[PDB]
């Protein structure tokens, strides 16, 4: 079965709360990676239909820094897809609400898979429909090749480590 | 001019149901807010200044974490720039029932110092043990190979800023 | 000093939280309660761009109980203004995040008001462009007007109990 | 066996914590709604035992604004009863700790029904022992018909979004 | 500057969450601390009307555990004052919501003291009125003297720690 | 069978969050208690092997006010045991980041008891290896004897409640 990029879209507006808030009043890197994980999460069980788990996310770039008076906006959908992995863009927006001025303050290719009775299953490829979609999908391949070499450079680590 | 013990810092904890997702298993979110919130302490310790993340190299969920586990987190500054500051976590899990622990995760993440608005000189540290010169080697390989991820990143920015057609 | 209604909408998709569970492991009403004024304080703010402050809620009536398998949406925008108030129409959706089954949870108006140097400050009026838009604004005067009567039941309610 | 109403009372005193503060640094609607919820929900648990359900809460006017400062008392007990259902009364005092000022920040009443197999259950009724319990016990059964009125609009509106069913 | 203890009472009903549930479907301890030291705040704070600190909690003994199902009472009082101090009684109920079989959880001696301009500040003096009240106030002094002395020992075991 | 003191050692180290802060900028006492319940409970486990719960926590002392630059150390580890029972020592270490000034805050002793299907349950014995760890050994039988008065002080209280 098949579905469109769209049948997997999750936004999620909200304030800042001043206990995130650090030693000059800024969003902790942390909590945005947490949004994200959230927001992320939910497109991959719209897709899937089924209970997801979050295997990776790749490297993020905190670009601005977010304030109590900011705003914040957690845009995600599925753009790519292997057999029971899904590939979730999520593009964080920061309104000031007063100023009402928006900037971008992070982006994320993070990856979610799908588990029935404690085993991967399938999930519908997802298929784009938009100048954006198209480019992530035709670029998601490249990714997807990056990060299992990724993974076993992670995997690596964990033995070395060991001992 | 400082080792990379005077940055360290462990917070052990216990898993909350809260976050636990619908198969009883920990979140990848609370894992990569207590990554952030640890290694800005041993960031903190380091600068000895105030500091922000400003990026978080890929992380790959290699276990998953159960309601009878407990986590703990190690983390110091491995690496150093001038304001910047290259942090090391690693994520162990451990089922308190029977002694079995392994490795969850392990992750780079990079602080920058702040003195007043901008970004502040923070000290260059050296490694003492030899798994603290292990991670020496790859410091200047990482930070280079980072630094045109921040501009591939930054350049996404103004494709969705900007509105760019997509290929630039 | 005018505003469409869509330029003051406010979206937050959310997963439901064991901890926000009750005794049927269903959501408590209090969790929904705090989310509907968390969004409609966002459409507030994007609207008035000012700092507001909750002054009343209307009547709520929960038609469906949500569930650990389920998500639960929140759009809000400004439906009707005042000098410095503003009507926020709520609406909660609730589908389970497998079967795919959408459902309506509650719907809520809820009043803001904008606030400046301490004292109530003016804020746009608001214009409809969708049937339910204009259904909205046409019967909004009907309901800021039961609110002016309600608010005199409660302040001398307040009183007789002080007594 | 029917109850007296302040068989089921409960009090929650608090402190006000800084993260349920505005932008304007007073407590969040909200925050409140959700003590009501809390508190109303223990009421209406001990009068009919069993295990209930929020169906529906009365509008709610906020009456005073809350600042750091200051604590907050929620008095909640049983007033009217139908079959299954319950209209806890909830009262809501702010203090100024260092002042012991007192004011009245709003009341509610919030209807509960017991749920015993998935469907609803039979409560008791409730008699009042005192002036205040009589008081406001009486205009009960008017406010129980203009909440089946209210109810109306709100499942007449679902079946508008839901069923599309064009407005009018 | 005399206040009877009444006029400090404080008093909290909560439901028990999930979250603070152990691996045996029981209440963490700390939650139940958690929980007395804000009640005691509160009383401390109504009677001194100042800003005031936590300095000493006795030892509590936890007596019933604490389920799922289960609600719990916190009351909390001002018992016995000296010149910065004030020492509060907590009493911790759980009544389980369906049974209606309520028990003694704890009970808890908190000291807290006034503070004023970076320095211990006055409060006023506590007043028993029921025979309760009068059996915790003149018992106080009593009280009072062994913190004097386990403070010692805490202290001592601070500078001999480091 | 039996396990040196450091087979049980928990570390916590800790941001200071500004909704734990009193009005004074200054951490709640009963966060720490929290804190210190949490991390006595992971060693308790650590060492039990087994679903433990805190049967009591001593008196503790607040020696220095914690303020939102610092951060916090929580150590815990096992240090005397009976047949169920394990007597855990914290100590609270509070570190000024910007000038790592560090202190300790509080030192505690807190009883835990495993469990197995609603009884208590059998749990190893606890070998010391350095001065402090023989020390707090040696010490640990009076202060188990001084518990075993208190909690009937404390079901006495109970009984003689309402
Ligand atoms: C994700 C997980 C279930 C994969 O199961 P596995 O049997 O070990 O791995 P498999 O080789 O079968 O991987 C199956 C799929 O996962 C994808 N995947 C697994 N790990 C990945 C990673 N680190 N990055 C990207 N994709 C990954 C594979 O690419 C593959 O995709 P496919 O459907 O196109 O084949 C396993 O890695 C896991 O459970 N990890 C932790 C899960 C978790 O709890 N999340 C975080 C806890 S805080
Ligand atoms: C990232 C940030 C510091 C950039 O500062 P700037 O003044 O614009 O740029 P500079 O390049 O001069 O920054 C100085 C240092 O930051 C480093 N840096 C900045 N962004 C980086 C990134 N994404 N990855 C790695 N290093 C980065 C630079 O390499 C440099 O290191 P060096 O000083 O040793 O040479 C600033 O944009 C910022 O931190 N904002 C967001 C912080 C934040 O709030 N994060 C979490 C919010 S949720
Ligand atoms: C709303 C508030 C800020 C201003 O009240 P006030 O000083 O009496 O102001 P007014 O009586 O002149 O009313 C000003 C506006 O408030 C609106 N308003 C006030 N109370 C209202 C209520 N209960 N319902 C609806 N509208 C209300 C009025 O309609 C008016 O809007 P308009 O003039 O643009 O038409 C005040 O009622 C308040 O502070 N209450 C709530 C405080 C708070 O923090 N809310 C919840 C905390 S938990
Ligand atoms: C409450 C609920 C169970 C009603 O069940 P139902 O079979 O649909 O309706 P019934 O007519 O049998 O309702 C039974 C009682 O509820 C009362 N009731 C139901 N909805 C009500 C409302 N909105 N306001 C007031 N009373 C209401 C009825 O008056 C009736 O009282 P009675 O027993 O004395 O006659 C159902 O509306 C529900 O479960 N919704 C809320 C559940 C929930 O989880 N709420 C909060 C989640 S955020
Ligand atoms: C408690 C504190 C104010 C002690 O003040 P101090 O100047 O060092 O000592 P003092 O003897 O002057 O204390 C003043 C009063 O408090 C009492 N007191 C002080 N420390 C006490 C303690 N640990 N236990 C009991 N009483 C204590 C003194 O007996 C005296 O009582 P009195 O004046 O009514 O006779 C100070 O040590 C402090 O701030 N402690 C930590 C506060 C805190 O942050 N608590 C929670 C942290 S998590
Ligand atoms: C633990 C508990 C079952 C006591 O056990 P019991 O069935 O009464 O039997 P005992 O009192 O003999 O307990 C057995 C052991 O625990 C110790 N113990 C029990 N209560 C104790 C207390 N209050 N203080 C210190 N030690 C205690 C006994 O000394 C004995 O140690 P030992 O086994 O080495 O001899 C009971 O105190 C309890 O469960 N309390 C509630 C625990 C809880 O939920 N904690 C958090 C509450 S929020």
């Amino acid at each position: 079965e098949k579905k469109f990029m769209r049948e997997s879209k999750a936004i999620k507006t909200t304030r800042v709360f001043p206990n995130d808030l650090n030693n000059h009043q800024t969003l902790f890197g942390g909590k945005l990676l947490a949004e994200i994980d959230s927001i992320a999460s939910i497109a991959a069980a719209r897709h899937s239909r089924k209970h997801c788990v979050t295997a990776s996310i790749d490297s993020v770039d905190f670009l601005t820094p977010i304030h109590q008076a900011d705003s914040v906006c957690y845009e995600a959908f599925v753009c790519y897809t292997g057999k029971s992995s899904m590939e979730v863009f999520v593009k964080v927006i920061a309104e000031n609400l007063l100023a009402g001025e928006r900037r971008i303050a992070a982006t994320c290719f993070i990856t979610f898979v799908a588990i029935k009775d404690g085993k991967p299953s399938s999930v519908p490829q997802v298929l784009p429909e938009t100048q954006e979609e198209h480019w992530l999908h035709k670029t998601g391949l490249e990714r997807a090749e990056n990060r299992k070499k990724g993974r076993l450079k992670s995997k690596e680590m964990a033995e070395v480590l060991t001992l």
